[PDB]
């Protein structure tokens, strides 16, 4: 449940980079790990002599997700989820997700706060919330503004599962490449070249919108998350997946 | 004038086909084929062995748009196919067309009313409002949150024609396929691996948008869209088009 | 600081062309030329016989954007832009640019304001606000609604320069083209194949978003864009480029 921090005396650039480090949840969204992420965005922001950000990880899991009365707590991560994500997008700091291994659920909503996101090759998408009676309701704070509409109706509802490519073509990545740590490094280069104050500006015209959506929609889609969450659906659903069976809705 | 309606039992799956079969006016949107896809939408729903549909037709046309004071009935037209489209968006059911021939007018509203959309070799697109002195102001409704914003601009200002490869890279549809059965069946087990409650809410976070613009715009557009039908240049424009010549401000 | 109108006498058509026509300072934003251009659309406008309209150029460069107490110029300057880019998607007519050029800063804007926008093989791209210290702030007003999400925030914090298929894939510009002046010349004749009424009318659906987007920000971002433009960053930004080094946040 760590999160490594490293600064320009690390990097050796004006960036910050935040590897992602809980391989024994494959990186799961831990309180935690919650804590130490907004911990080292507000150090990176702190630090005059960084201008942009990598959010990195470790092993072949960016993000699998949240790890695990019941409503309280659900809609309390939720609201975790949805503070951390507006965490990124409010940053003065561009944040460029390096991503290169598999990415769900809430994974979803960390790509999607990232202004820049690259993926490669080892890289895997796939929304099968419907296919646990549930709905990517919180994520979708981030995933509705940058997604082609038909591409959100399409993969929320299929549940089905993609690749890099099709990730860039859809908005829910910036661009896919077989070498992510020098496409980042390129994309580092070019930002670092903008100023402080040009760059938080620059990105504060981009997420306008987006935090304008927080505003209206954060809490409603939290209380949504938890009542679907603790539905009997959703615990047929999560039975289902853990008994490696098909739920009582499919067959 | 005529729906068909298909339910579990005969498409032996968790699908109601709802088949357009008015060949005689290339089912074209007849008040009564409106009333009959909105029952057939009804029974979908009822039927809770249904968790998707899907929207097919007969004939080499999808749907060629509405059929034929004058103001009064124009804007009721206008309502209507409104009102379609909204019991379209609104369902709790994911509803996926399957197109393989033209598309014109009012069909646009429908594809665009779809959460998902597959089109074949067969099919064609035109925007040709503009060419007969009027706007597919109606159809904006799911035409414009769904389109890139220069393609809507460019076709609906054009009136040129178009095939589904196009539609798919402009968002009017979500993929074209050389087998549209085959994909649509596809996408029908995905889908149909969804729970119902997990579905319907992953649908309504894609459409919360989109009934919002049903919300400010439907009455707005209708009046316009008569105002535009009960004028002088949309009269000659029909004429010309009938009489099969140029209309008066085009030689 | 010329513009050049043609109207349907001189281009044998139902078209104004506009031609921004000041190589000294390779088509920059002076007052003058915007006074022009203003004009000019009123002309275009005012002829019953003109249903589109072709912003073209001359030189290497379609616009290189603004030319040059200082905020009152400054947010003045960004006010004048506004005006000019909501004169432009506020018209009847339908209007289209022909690039075949560099286009930079509010050259943006313009190209964004139109509602067809295709671009030859010598077209060049790119935002480099924020190497200066900056932000495309009043530009904002048509890149926003019309680029992809990653899109924008990619090119507006990386500053990194493109060509016209990668602006055609991002929504910058309707399509890249070898030969401007032929597509252009086909695009012209399908349009003009509309009614003005029909053609007025579905530009208006098309713009009604992007012109509320104007009435919400055009004043926040006028002023945002004049503190930028008077802040040090700027200062040492715009000096570093002119005295050709690297600006002091930067080596």
């Amino acid at each position: 449940a760590l999160v490594d921090y490293a600064g320009p005396a690390a990097t050796g650039g004006p960036v910050a980079r935040l590897t992602l480090n809980s391989p024994h949840n494959r990186n799961a969204l831990s309180s935690a790990l919650v804590s130490q992420l907004h911990q080292g965005l507000r150090d990176a922001s702190s630090d005059p002599a960084v201008r942009v950000v990598v959010l990195a990880h470790t092993g072949g899991t960016f993000c699998a997700g949240a790890d695990l009365s019941a409503y309280d707590m659900a809609v309390e991560r939720a609201r975790e989820m949805a503070a951390l994500m507006r965490a990124i997008v409010e940053s003065r700091l561009p944040v460029i997700a390096a991503i290169d291994g598999h990415v769900r659920a809430g994974g979803f909503g960390l790509v999607g706060a990232c202004d820049i996101a690259v993926a490669g090759p080892r890289s895997s998408f796939a929304l099968t919330e419907a296919r646990i009676g549930v709905a990517p309701a919180i994520i979708s704070l981030t995933l509705l503004p940058k997604l082609s509409a038909r591409a959100a109706a399409r993969y929320y509802l299929t549940g089905e599962k993609f690749d890099a490519r099709r990730a860039e073509e859809i908005g829910l990545i910036t661009m896919a490449a077989e070498d992510v740590d020098a496409a980042v490094d390129q994309l580092v280069a070019d930002v670092g070249r903008g100023s402080p104050q040009g760059l938080a500006a620059s990105k504060a015209l981009t997420t306008a919108a987006v935090l304008e959506r927080f505003d209206r929609d954060a809490e409603r889609l939290a209380e949504e998350s938890a009542r679907l969450f603790v539905s009997d659906e959703a615990r047929e659903g999560m039975l289902a997946f853990l008994e490696k069976r098909s739920p009582n809705w499919t067959s």
